[PDB]
């Protein structure tokens, strides 16, 4: 696709810090732009839509490359149609943004400049943020992750993409995302499949693949941290139902492993770790500081920081596994006492280590889940099993909550806020800020 410029395109600036292992940091100045998904998708010369509800323009893309020649992507007014809205150091996303038409969420990427995605490389590192997660309730998921995105959003591998990452081109995860509209400088028109419970989304017959550090995936009555390997590190396309992921008939047939190793402390059984209220030990009425360390063994650390009292990740013993370090021992006792081969088939901790030796792109989204509730996240899952299952309580929100048009209709005002962002050697983000 190309870039039209019937709405001017700003990305909201975002600071953060960088930190070195001498114990100062200093700031740096990036800024946010929403995936091209979210975007106006309109002839080259005209505004007659691409796309529109869950349907192509047949006459415009009748075919993926004809498609992409035809259309464009146009700018996006952050706050007044998305909901998304920063200050210095802090980003803010909203639920639903009612403007001349309903908008659910954003999925925002952080920028080195105007044209191009900012890369971390997250082994032998640490990335802190804090997070005001309040004003979630279950069936939402306030995120922010690394992918191994194209700095550039693909435009040097795929010159037919000429809009980039200041549109926000060049998406994958973990999923092998289906839902793209663009992917690889085409559409994704052929072998479209509109969602049958979204007005707005469909399915298309590519799929867009890569690994996926979910540092946070959360609201305020659950949280997860889980790496997902690929056989792939960085993005690629991928065929149909070859795609594997949520977005496929078969979650297991592809490159990518859709479930990862979760490390979620109310699976592992401690329930009164984090949750809204005097009654947990991290109250998620309030803002709290979460810090995640890449050690170059592969294996990831955490801990939380509340009102200047910090808490390690919590232990949990599970099968032979006992400690608070997401390592292989961990991950392997996971699939032995919760089931799935998913993690491990990809090549675990080891091939994620690919990934996080080299860059990612950070990722902070808001959304709500049109295949499965949030439920995997904060409920019981599959919903038919009890508490006697082993891991099938994820959280304590209700077996019925989460239903989308139900979640945008009772807390359209939702939001998350992250803040404070900073990265820089383990042991180095928790000195003064410069
Ligand atoms: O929060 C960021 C998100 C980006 O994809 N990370 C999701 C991350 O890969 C696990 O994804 C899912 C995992 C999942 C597991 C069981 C059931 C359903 C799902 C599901 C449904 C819809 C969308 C995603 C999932
Ligand atoms: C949960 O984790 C916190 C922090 O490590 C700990 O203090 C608390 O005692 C734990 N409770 C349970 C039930 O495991
Ligand atoms: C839940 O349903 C699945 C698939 O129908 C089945 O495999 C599983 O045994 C069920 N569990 C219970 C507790 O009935
Ligand atoms: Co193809
Ligand atoms: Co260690």
């Amino acid at each position: 696709q190309s870039a039209c410029t019937l709405q001017s395109e700003t990305h909201p600036p975002l600071t953060w810090q960088k930190c070195s292992s001498g114990g100062t940091c200093t700031q740096q100045t990036g800024s946010v732009v929403i995936d091209a998904n979210w975007r106006w998708t309109h002839a080259t010369n005209s505004s007659t839509n691409c796309y529109d509800g869950n349907t192509w323009s047949s006459t415009l893309c009748p075919d993926n490359e004809t498609c992409a020649k035809n259309c464009c992507l146009d700018g996006a007014a952050y706050a007044s149609t998305y909901g998304v809205t920063t200050s210095g150091n802090s980003l803010s996303i909203g639920f639903v943004t009612q403007s001349a038409q309903k908008n659910v969420g954003a999925r925002l990427y952080l920028m080195a400049s105007d044209t191009t995605y900012q890369e971390f490389t997250l082994l032998g590192n640490e990335f802190s943020f804090d997070v005001d997660v309040s004003q979630l309730p279950c069936g939402l998921n306030g995120a922010l992750y690394f992918v191994s995105m194209d700095a550039d959003g693909g435009v040097s591998k795929y010159p037919t993409n000429t809009a980039g990452a200041k549109y926000g081109t060049g998406y994958c995860d973990s999923q092998c995302p289906r839902d793209l509209k663009f992917i690889n400088g085409q559409a994704n028109v052929e072998g479209w499949e509109p969602s049958s419970n979204n007005a707005n989304t469909g399915i298309g017959g590519h799929g867009s693949c890569c690994s996926e550090m979910d540092i946070w995936e959360a609201n305020s009555i659950s949280e997860a941290l889980t790496p997902h390997p690929c056989t792939t590190v960085g993005q690629e396309i991928c065929e149909g139902d070859g795609c594997g992921g949520t977005y496929s008939d078969n979650r297991y047939g592809g490159t990518c492993d859709p479930d990862g190793c979760d490390w979620n402390p109310y699976r592992l059984g401690n329930t009164s770790f984090y949750g809204p209220g005097s009654s947990f030990t991290l109250d998620t009425t309030k803002k709290l500081t979460v810090v995640t360390q890449f050690e170059t063994s592969g294996a990831i650390n955490r801990y939380y920081v509340q009102n200047g009292v910090t808490f390690q990740q919590p232990n949990a013993e599970l099968g032979s596994y006992s400690g608070n370090e997401l390592n292989d021992d961990y991950c392997t006792a996971e699939e032995a006492e919760f089931g799935g081969s998913s993690f491990s088939d990809k090549g675990g901790l080891t091939q994620f280590k690919k990934a996080t030796s080299g860059g990612m792109v950070l990722v902070m989204s808001l959304w709500d889940d049109y295949y499965a509730n949030m439920l995997w996240l904060d409920s019981t899952y599959p919903t038919n099993e009890t508490s006697s299952t082993p891991g099938a309580v994820r959280g304590s929100c209700s077996t019925s909550s989460g239903v989308p048009a139900q979640v945008e209709s009772q807390s359209p005002n939702a939001k998350v806020t992250f803040s404070n962002i900073k990265f820089g050697p383990i042991g180095s983000t928790g000195n003064p800020s410069g």
